[PDB]
């Protein structure tokens, strides 16, 4: 017996519009990993199919549930009909206005197969204000390599936002 | 003590209109099998009667709960009043517009006692577009026998839909 | 610790109108017995008092909870103010229109202290159509005795309804 | 880990108006004792603080949770601002119209520190009809002492109400 | 498997407006500690991230979850964009009108890093009525030192409010 109700308490009911189901799963995925440990592709497939309830159209098989990124990407092709990387710039722009830059980096990297150069370049255009772009680049440039920059991107954004008095959604205190 | 609440988290509350209770059970049946193992006809009868709550009219006895298909079919005769195979073409046409082709194959086969020839022929008429009909037939024809075609029908539909840029409900990206 | 939440998942919240609380408990009683075994009068009293929540007026003591029938009957005297058998014909007529004949036989026998002759005679008047009355009587008459007829009444109604194409609520396919 | 969810299934969400929180706790207290055993003042304090959720204003300390009566009385001084016994007659009159006489005896005795003479005298004025007052007094007078009358008051009200055809809220069948 | 559902029963769903999420966590924090014991910074981080569900913007790392005060303060900088102590007087004034003085002392001390002198001085201005200010000061002055006054502040407010017939929100009985 998989403990579905604890997982259902963290996630909640699926979104009504089929198009917003892939983004929802990506945002709730880190919290699920902390509350319950998922160690095999088969366990992940059973949890995702139960959370979405009776959606035969969006059912996933054990092969496509190797990593959380693969599961979120497959749901995108079933809900939208296009592979994600073809229109990544538009998808990141929608998340930034509705949720914020930190949500866009996490979901953009899941859909982009962990490509730091493409995600960092697209996000830099939509960062809030000229000062934020210059300050963040200086801090990231000091890091030794692309792997180290990828791990510390969210930590370096939070420090810059705090100095300039911006909330998570980028709205100024003034 | 059967763990009803985990099963209730996956399913949800029964539909208010008595006519849509049989289709609802069919869509939620695969997810229930993954979360909790059902191994006997008696266990299935107790789970179905609890999920529908206090519906004395639609109660099922252990004899008619031998397989999930038998349980869904018996509810159809109590909710609608006609055996399913008498009007299968109309039932499949309703599911395709509301949910999609993949939901119609799974529920059509449960109501049709696993008849591949009748279900495949009815679905081919309602497939979206002339190109989808020709492409799917070529892939299915290559398979060795009817049992092998039945197992791979959903896998071969998903590949064709992805090439032609169609979502699960059959709506084009254009 | 009694497992109240599993029992609450099957039942649901009590009805707002005090008059419909006795019928609600009768319909949900068979499902509760399957999910959790109730073996003593004391356990039944604790479960019924928790399900109704904080209703001091309708609280039941261990003495009146000997059988599910005794508990449903006592709630009727507290909600309505009259003993049930005094107005049984009217109560059965209300259930038949709202739910169906099968619900009326189960709840009519609980309120009537398992009297087959009174319940069968009252139901025969409200059966749907002249043909249903004649067909059911022929099948019941063949049975050896009143105990055997009481066990097989619902099974013999379902067979007659299926032949004449009627749904559980008695509405014809035509 | 205290099993809060089973206790939350019996109780429900707290009332929005701060004034009706003390009466709500009193009505739900007997059911909680049956489902889960509370044996220490500390356990009671932890359960009451969790049920009311995040109400820092109405938080209770282990010292004032010695008995369920002490906890309900302390919430009355925080929600209303006056000790209960100062205005007991008005409080009992409100409960009788909204819920009934049986709810008023149970909650009146909790707020009145188990004083039979004051609660019985206040209730006798608001009993429904002249006949109910005379019949109940005759039965209570036969009992040997005040402790015996206190235990059998609700049992003797239910018998009188049944003979005169009154529902729990005191409304006649006519 | 962390028992998230018991914690979710005490807390409830997060507030929709991002600005009121920090105050909500502070009010629900004492109840969570009683129901489930939290002994490590890592366990606290996993519980807070699950309770807020899928909010990537307000996610907290193990380093900033050393104490409940540190977690509530970090959420304030992400939701509002300013450190709390810069505008403490305004924050305490909002809580006093909406909830009461007792909620303002508990949340004011969490945001102010346990500074008794600043919190006590700000609260004294917003206490209800001239008599309450004089009576409370006399009782607090008798205590030996600032640590002893901090522990007994809520106990000494409740005694003064009871003598002057005030409810928790400061509204008089008159």
């Amino acid at each position: 017996v998989i403990p579905i109700q604890h997982i259902r308490s963290v996630t909640g009911e699926p979104p009504r519009n089929p198009r917003e189901i892939p983004i929802w799963l990506g945002r709730n995925a880190p919290a699920i990993d902390g509350v319950f440990p998922v160690t095999t592709p088969d366990l992940r497939c059973r949890i995702i199919n139960a959370i979405l309830g009776g959606n035969i159209g969006l059912s996933l098989t054990p092969g496509d549930c190797l990593t959380w990124d693969s599961a979120v990407a497959t749901l995108f092709i079933r809900t939208h009909g296009t592979f994600p990387m073809h229109q990544l710039g538009n998808v990141i722009k929608g998340i930034v206005d509705q949720e914020g830059v930190a949500t866009a980096y996490t979901l953009g990297m899941m859909l982009s197969g962990q490509n730091y150069q493409l995600v960092s370049g697209i996000i830099r255009g939509y960062l809030p204000g000229q000062a934020v772009v210059t300050a963040l680049q200086q801090r990231l440039d000091q890091e030794i390599d692309d792997q180290t920059r990828a791990e510390t991107f969210i930590q370096h954004l939070n420090a810059v936002y705090e100095i300039l008095g911006l909330n998570a959604r980028g709205q100024s205190i003034r």
